[PDB]
């Protein structure tokens, strides 16, 4: 089955502008800097759209040291931040402003790149670097303290990276992004980006996975040709809005959801990489028909809700993908 | 016996830290008032044969050090400083940091707060508990050039993981170099832990029934074996400079031999001990063990421990064998 995966997968290798990247990431780091409520501003880890080699994304994360978070109306993935301060200035009663914060880190960034760079109108802001390379620039605030109770059960890693690795992750910061809900316009949701990125580049039960012949797996590549396959056929409609709320991160939760359920290396061998995609296209769609995608991190936040995505959203994805699946994936080509 | 080793292992967990806790923590807490120890804080532990007996590590920060290795011994080093902002200013004998000026200070901070005996490179402090602590400077630059080759878990823990390890700063002990007297000694002890409490190639070693393995009580095993025939020979001086970080170093190469958690399983305790003691053995005959960390650094080598030293030993872990281990009845 493989063969036309990793023609596939050749090709994306093949297409992967960071450095002109770098370069005004650090520049607008430098001057946002010398702000007093940006002074602890820093990149959070370029990353990637699999099939948009120029369209960047970073995140820079601001530390607030002693803070308590507030859980908005049981919706259990948003929350208000309420508390010499750096953020004086931001606070709208007891409080912080998510619009406020956005609105002066989009100030400075729009004063910063006209000494060079277009920012696109309201992921916080967004640049246009002579009309090739574009960078999403996402602005959280870092919390160094535990981890939410609503993260109680989630990461449920403990069979398959270890319960060990588990605890030494929970250790770690949380992040929280501007995201407006419902739609109150002051909440923040949770982000663990650095989670993800640990979890999926430190991905075997063998710590020496993938790193000699014998354990070579098909994990990555696997999660590489989902997300291929979600922004093909959301190229493909999109003059229809009907894939419009579906993303690379619903394609990624759900492949760790997989991960957890087939724990063992051997059940990713390269070899087995056509079953392998198979299995994980089949697990996605089962999410979609059940309307039923728990977050990996907080499992009572379901991304496939119909609050969250209608059902004929999803059943018109499950069509195109199934149809892609009996043919042997013509929108790859 | 096997079943002697596991009887063994069991006495030994039928066996303070309470209070340890309580004492180190107000020490800490008066130290980080003197200008010299504000950086001070604890970095993470036992002779397993002597549960009250303790060894703490009192570390402390210098931010832009330069190393200067002490002639070619690739563990011993001067430490100088780069380009009255550098907090240690008291102790600096010329432009090399002295370790007798800085021991000083702490024993005599230690020794003003405490006013519980302070027994005369540690400071040994009484609570019928007693607790040895170091001192230790720590250096967030990367790892010096004679670690270079060492460390070598790639097969084992994964490259991965010795990457991410050899990220984590190094510490820095005072130690004679045997003498010259203002020499500091390359200290992994972080390392060591995480590489003893983290040991499987598989990440779910030891948290399952179907992954249980026996590398920890190989080692509780070997320098329960060394600490035995320490005491049981304590009238003769041949044991004297064999301690629990030879047994250590030697463990730590053995894991390396046999990466696979299958060559540890724990029904297989009884060789794998074996192997681990044979292992040790093969050290003392050839007069050979590297440190771990520094590859061109002889634990083993005749100008720290006599040949007639390691003979001894050699034919007494050769009896104890021959015999199934009657130090440990
Ligand atoms: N409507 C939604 C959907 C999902 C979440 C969401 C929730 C949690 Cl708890 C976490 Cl950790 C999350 N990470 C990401 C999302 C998310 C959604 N997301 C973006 O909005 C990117 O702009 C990707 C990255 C909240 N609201
Ligand atoms: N004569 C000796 C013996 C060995 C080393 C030594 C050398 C290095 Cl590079 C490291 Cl990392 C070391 N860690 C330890 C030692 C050691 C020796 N040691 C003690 O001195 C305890 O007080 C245990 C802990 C240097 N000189
Ligand atoms: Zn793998
Ligand atoms: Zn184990």
């Amino acid at each position: 089955g493989a063969s036309k995966l990793r023609a596939v997968l050749e090709k994306l290798k093949l297409s992967r502008a960071a450095g002109m990247v770098k370069g005004v990431v650090d520049h607008l780091l430098l001057r946002l800097k010398c702000d007093s409520a940006f002074r602890g501003v820093g990149l959070l880890n370029y990353e990637h759209k699999i099939s948009a080699p120029n369209e960047f994304d970073v995140m820079f994360k601001l530390e607030v040291p002693r803070i308590q978070l507030e859980e908005y109306s049981n919706t259990r993935a948003y929350y208000f931040v309420k508390f010499e301060n750096p953020l004086s200035q931001f606070l709208e009663g007891e409080i912080l402003s998510a619009s406020k914060m956005l609105s002066k880190f989009r100030k400075i960034i729009k004063e910063e790149i006209n000494d060079i760079v277009i920012m696109k109108r309201k992921p916080a802001v967004t640049l246009l670097i002579s009309e090739k390379i574009s960078v999403d620039i996402t602005l959280a605030l870092e919390s160094k303290s535990s981890w939410p109770a609503s993260t109680q059960e989630g990461l449920r890693i403990q069979n398959w990276l270890s319960a060990k690795v588990r605890k030494q992750l929970r250790l770690k910061p949380f992040y929280l992004v501007p995201k407006h809900a419902k739609f109150q316009e002051e909440t923040w949701r949770l982000s663990f980006s650095h989670i993800e990125k640990e979890i999926l580049n430190n991905h075997g039960k063998s710590k020496t996975c993938c790193e000699n012949k014998e354990e070579k797996c098909c994990r990555k590549d696997c999660l590489k040709l989902m997300k291929y396959l979600l922004e093909q056929l959301k190229e493909r409609f999109k003059d229809k809005k009907h894939l419009d709320k579906f993303s690379s991160y619903h394609v990624k939760t759900a492949f760790f959801h997989v991960c957890t359920q087939n724990p063992q290396d051997s059940q990713w061998d390269r070899k087995d990489l056509g079953l392998c995609f198979d299995n994980c296209v089949t697990y996605f769609l089962q999410c979609l028909r059940t309307e039923k995608l728990e977050n990996y991190f907080i499992p009572e936040f379901n991304l496939f809700s119909s609050n969250l995505i209608d059902k004929r959203s999803k059943e018109f994805l499950t069509k195109q993908i199934e149809y892609e699946r009996n043919n042997e994936f013509p929108v790859f080509d």
